[PDB]
């Protein structure tokens, strides 16, 4: 017959490798982990100028799949006691004691309930001490805790706070800390001048190459994480297994897997968006509809703890597409990441075909 490595690349070929072509897109790569072993599939450019084709050195920029290694954080420094959930920001950033933001609690800001805070920072929101006059004069305008709004400012704060009660800086909770502890290494915040050369350009919508660092340092636990495939394939590989890990870890990626309340059939985890197993197509769309994306909704709280589930997560920046998305039961995960972004509904579609076409 032909065998399952052969199988995978065939089922990524016809899903995958026709949005080359239909969305103008340099490179991808695409990685299916399957009881524990991994298959990585690279095509095109990581650089169209410098005709370099993507492999398994080429560094994607991840945007909102960021959030998954911020939610690692907090859940280390939760498990580590270093923070409770039910603490408020200013607990650890002082200057925000006695302000409105200082009502909201840590897990409301990880899950994008506070009540006014908007998908990104203000433009003009630039400098540390913006950010700080920014969040201070932050007014509640809904009940805290009624509504989501995903907001990357909401998890910028979280992920400010998780590193001041590590007493480190974000990178380095990053780099030092966590991405070591999850076997990665080649996961950054900032990449070292020694790996530019690894570093794909990303497009924008007329294949032009960019470069692009974007908003205030205290962003970065919102989008700011660059990765490779391999390393990628390691963190579903430690999601999909975190018994395999040091007690710490262990905890910290469980308490990314737990979800928080409902908006509808979508599950907010912390960073990861959970679902029932198997789930529709539908129900995986949804979760990216302008809907939910951009509107404010009504959180309900757990009714359905679904026994078996699945996880997943969109990112993108300027230049970039990322998707992530793993069924614990199944052992098994995919990866893919672009450089250049394509609509969200085509990654999840891709995806979706492939891993329930696999056999199991």
């Amino acid at each position: 017959n032909t065998p399952k490595d052969q199988e995978i690349k065939k089922l990524v070929d016809q899903n995958f490798k026709p949005l080359l072509e239909k969305y103008d897109v340099p490179g991808m790569a695409v990685g299916v982990i399957q009881n524990n072993k991994k298959y990585e599939m690279y095509y095109g450019l990581q650089s169209v100028q410098d005709k370099k084709a993507v492999n398994s050195s080429t560094i994607f920029e991840l945007g909102s799949v960021s959030k998954l290694f911020t939610a690692t954080a907090g859940g280390y420094a939760k498990n580590k006691g270093k923070i409770s959930f039910d603490d408020t920001p200013g607990k650890y950033w002082k200057e925000l004691k006695n302000t409105p933001i200082d009502q909201v609690n840590l897990l409301q800001l990880a899950t994008y309930t506070s009540g006014n805070l908007a998908l990104q920072f203000p433009d003009e929101v630039k400098t540390d001490q913006q950010v700080l006059t920014f969040f201070k004069d932050w007014k509640p305008k809904n009940s805290i805790g009624e509504y989501r709004q995903y907001s990357n400012p909401s998890i910028g704060l979280f992920g400010k706070v998780v590193a001041l009660s590590m007493n480190k800086p974000f990178d380095q909770v990053l780099e030092k800390t966590i991405f070591p502890a999850l076997g990665l290494k080649h996961s950054y915040v900032n990449v070292p001048k020694t790996q530019m050369q690894n570093y794909a350009f990303g497009y924008n919508q007329e294949n032009q190459p960019i470069r692009v660092n974007r908003g205030p340092l205290d962003a970065a636990p919102a989008y700011g994480v660059k990765s490779t495939l391999p390393d990628m394939l390691s963190f579903i590989h430690a999601n999909l297994n975190p018994q395999k890990y040091p007690a710490d870890i262990q905890r910290a990626i469980n308490e990314t897997h737990q979800g928080r309340y409902q908006v509808n059939t979508m599950y907010q985890a912390l960073g990861w968006e959970e679902f029932s197993y198997p789930a529709t197509l539908q129900t995986l769309l949804d979760s990216n509809s302008e809907q939910i994306v951009m509107k404010p909704n009504k959180v309900t709280a757990i009714s359905k703890e679904p026994s078996v589930k699945m996880y997943h997560k969109t990112g993108s920046t300027n230049g970039f597409g990322t998707y992530v998305v793993f069924i614990p039961k199944e052992n098994i995960g995919l990866v893919m990441l672009t450089n250049k972004r394509i609509p969200n509904e085509e990654r999840i579609k891709a995806a979706y075909a492939v891993l329930n076409a696999i056999k199991k």
